[PDB]
C-alpha cells in the first residue's frame, strides 16, 4: 500500500550486469530476484551466478543463450539444491558445458510463486516481497535509445512481452506512476542502467506479464 | 591490476542524492566508510549523512555550508558510532543533533591521508577499496556530463572543494595504458552522469591529477 518502495535503497539490489550479446536476460532477471529473496533471509547480499544457470539448467527447459524462463531457473535451483556465486562461476556470455561446484553455493530455493497478469498484483508483490522477475517488451528503438523519464510502451502485445528484467520498485515523479527496472544491459544503457515504466496506465496495459519470485 | 571495480566487489551502496544542501563531504565520507565497514564484516550497510551534518560541528564540519571527509571521520571516532542511514534519515537540512547510540552501525579507528600523487591514489584505490578525494565539479560541462571520459579543463587547487569517491580506475580503449580513467561515485542522484557516476580521465600528460585531499578511514 505505501505509495513508493526502493529495493536498492534496502540493500536487496546488485550493481547492474551487463548480458553481453547472449539471450540470457532471464537468468540476469532470475538471480537478481534470488539475490533479492536470500538478503531478505541472511541479510547478506551475494551476486549470483547467471552463468551457473546458462550452463546447467537445460534439463528444466531453459535454453542457454537462445532464452529461458525465470520459473525454470528457480526450479533448477530447487532441484539442484544450490547455485554458485558469481564470483566462484564467472559471465562468459557464452554457453559451455555445466561446471556447478556445490561447494561455492551461496543460494537456494524453497519453490517459485507466479504473480497473476495484474498491475495491482504485481504492485503488492513488490511492496511486500522484495524484486519480482518479469518480461517486459523491450524490442522497440525508443527503449534502444532510452536515457531518462517514464518509458511508454507503444503497443500492448503478449508475444513481444518477452525480455526478462527486474522490478526494484515504483513510485510517482509528481499522478505520473513508474516502475523501477532493472536492465542488464550494463550500466550505460538507460539511467545507470534503469528505466522508469509507466504505471497504472489507462490504457490497461501491463508490464506483469510473467511476473515471479522465488521462494527461500 | 589494470582495472578495479570496487562495486563489482560488494563495497558501494546505490547513488544517494544530496539535493541543495552543500554536504558532499557527508556522503564521501559515508561511502569510504561503507567500504572499509564492509571490508571488515562482509555486511554493506549504508550510513547516515545527517548524522554527519547534524553532528559533526565540533570536529570543524559546517554541516550544509561544508566540511571535510576527514572531520567526518575524527567525530566517527570521537563520537565512538554513527547511525545507519535507516535509523537517521537524510533531510537535506541542518538540524540538532540526535544520534542515538543504540542505533549505531559503524565504528572508525581514525583515518589515512594519502599524498597527493595519483600513484599514492592508485596503489590506494588497488588495495584500500573505495576512497574519499575532493575535485571541481564547478564546471558546467561536469554539470551536464552523461557518459565518457571527463576532461578537467583547468587545474586549480583552490577549486577542487567538492567530495566524491573513487571506486576504481581502468580504461576505455581495446588498449589500455591509453584513455584512462578513474571511476567516481557522485552524491548528485542518479539522474546525473552515468547512473551518479562519472569516469574521470586518469594519468594525464599535463599532470593535473585529481587526487587532491585524498583519504580512507580505518577501522
Ligand atoms: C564500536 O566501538 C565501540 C567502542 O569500542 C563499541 O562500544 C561499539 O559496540 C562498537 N559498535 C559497532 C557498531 O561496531
Ligand atoms: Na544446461
Amino acid at each position: 500500500a505505501p505509495r513508493s518502495v526502493d529495493w536498492r535503497e534496502k540493500g536487496y539490489v546488485t550493481p547492474v550486469k551487463n548480458q553481453g550479446q547472449c539471450g540470457s536476460a532471464w537468468a540476469f532477471s532470475a538471480t537478481g530476484a534470488l539475490e533479492g529473496q536470500m538478503f531478505r533471509k541472511t541479510g547478506r547480499l551475494i551476486s549470483l551466478s547467471e552463468q551457473n544457470l546458462v550452463d546447467c539448467s537445460g534439463p528444466q527447459g531453459n535454453e542457454g543463450c537462445n532464452g529461458g524462463l525465470m520459473d525454470y531457473a528457480f526450479q533448477y535451483v530447487q532441484d539442484n539444491g544450490g547455485l554458485d556465486s558469481e564470483e566462484s562461476y564467472p559471465y562468459e556470455a557464452t554457453e559451455e558445458s555445466c561446471k556447478y561446484n556445490p561447494k561455492y553455493s551461496v543460494a537456494n530455493d524453497t519453490g517459485f510463486v507466479d504473480i497473476p497478469k495484474q498491475e495491482k498484483a504485481l504492485m503488492k508483490a513488490v511492496a511486500t516481497v522484495g524484486p519480482i522477475s518479469v518480461a517486459i517488451d523491450a524490442g522497440h528503438e525508443s527503449f534502444l535509445f532510452y536515457k531518462e523519464g517514464i518509458y511508454f510502451e507503444p503497443d500492448c502485445s503478449s508475444e513481444d512481452m518477452d525480455h526478462g528484467v527486474l522490478v526494484v520498485g515504483y513510485g510517482f515523479e509528481s499522478n505520473n506512476k513508474y516502475w523501477l527496472v532493472k536492465n542488464s544491459w550494463g550500466e550505460e544503457w538507460g539511467m545507470g542502467g534503469y528505466v522508469k515504466m509507466a504505471k497504472d496506465r489507462r490504457n490497461h496495459c501491463g508490464i506483469a506479464s510473467a511476473a515471479s519470485y522465488p521462494t527461500v
